[PDB]
């Protein structure tokens, strides 16, 4: 073709790439680096089965492919791109800061007394229902034409509260879940005199935690692929993974006398690839817990039979 290689564009392309994420703090497109990697191995494998016709228009159709609207996505669908966390991520440097949020019940529950003899009078137990929701965002989003869910426990010491929430590793998009939980208001204890009265005010609210954290974790990434490569040569098919790209893009380094280049470690920042199908990740993420554990303050002041108080004492907060 006497002009500049493509194969050579898409290797500088993913460097550029990579460096842009590590040079910004921006996170990497893992799309379109994948997609480029697996591009450039499919090509080194194909050069190499004697037929130079199929191997030119592999590269026509992923050129073309890129000019699409969709670009990456078609591709991504087409070798069967799939990214899945199979187990839960690392919840890291958690730093929250609570409120107090809705009310749940706000009320009181007035315990008269007339027997002429000292008592120890009792309110009864009642049952008020809410909904909790959670919500979390993640900052190095992996920009995935699909998404990519995945689940860390995080757990606010210092509040004793703990869930397991669902997060999003595809986009910065807020990931929120709602669930019905319910808080049994007790019976409280109370010491009266003859004539004297109780009363118990009930403060129950919703607890807001607004935090920040990281999200560590390995995904595991596959290639469906033995579709579309057999469309352009159908013999001598083999898999390929994530240990092939970096084979790739080391001899084409190789080839044109350069420094190599190692994929492992050019997958955007703070990430880096262990094994052919494991994908290490680590962001940033943000989360806010809406009703969690509610907060439930109990007073009790007791009033003789002139209405004067005569006791205040604490039984919850």
């Amino acid at each position: 073709p006497y002009a500049e290689s493509y194969i050579d564009t898409v290797q500088d392309r993913m460097k550029q790439r990579d460096r842009e994420s590590k040079l910004t703090g921006k996170p990497i497109n893992m799309q379109e680096q994948i997609i480029d990697g697996w591009f450039l191995a499919r090509f080194w494998i194909f050069k190499d089965q004697n037929n130079n016709h199929q191997t030119n228009r592999f590269i026509s159709w992923f050129k073309d492919n890129l000019a699409s609207s969709k670009g990456y996505d078609s591709i991504a669908e087409q070798m069967g791109l799939k990214i899945e966390a199979l187990n839960d991520m690392d919840v890291t440097n958690i730093d929250y800061t609570s409120k107090t949020g809705d009310t749940i019940y706000n009320g009181i529950s007035e315990l008269t007394n007339y027997t002429g003899t000292t008592q120890k009078m009792k309110t009864d137990s009642f049952q008020r229902d809410y909904t909790k929701s959670e919500s979390t965002s993640v900052t190095n989003g992996l920009q995935l034409g699909f998404k990519v869910a995945a689940k860390g426990v995080v757990a606010l010491a210092g509040a004793d509260f703990e869930t397991s929430v669902t997060y999003n590793l595809s986009s910065t998009t807020t990931e929120t879940n709602t669930i019905s939980d319910k808080f049994t208001v007790p019976s409280q204890e109370v010491t009266l005199s003859p004539g004297h009265k109780a009363v118990v005010k009930h403060d129950l609210r919703k607890m807001v935690y607004f935090g920040t954290q990281d999200l560590k974790g390995d995904l595991k990434v596959s290639f469906n692929d033995k579709e579309i490569v057999q469309k352009f040569i159908y013999p001598n098919y083999r898999s390929i993974d994530l240990s092939d790209i970096r084979k790739t893009m080391i001899e084409i380094d190789k080839w044109n006398h350069v420094n190599t280049i190692d994929f492992y470690q050019l997958v955007g920042v703070k990430n880096h690839i262990k094994n052919g199908d494991t994908l290490y990740i680590d962001t940033p993420a943000e989360f806010t817990f809406n009703g969690a554990n509610p907060y439930y303050r109990a007073t009790f002041t007791e009033y003789d039979e002139n209405g004067n108080p005569v006791q205040t004492k604490i039984l919850s907060g």
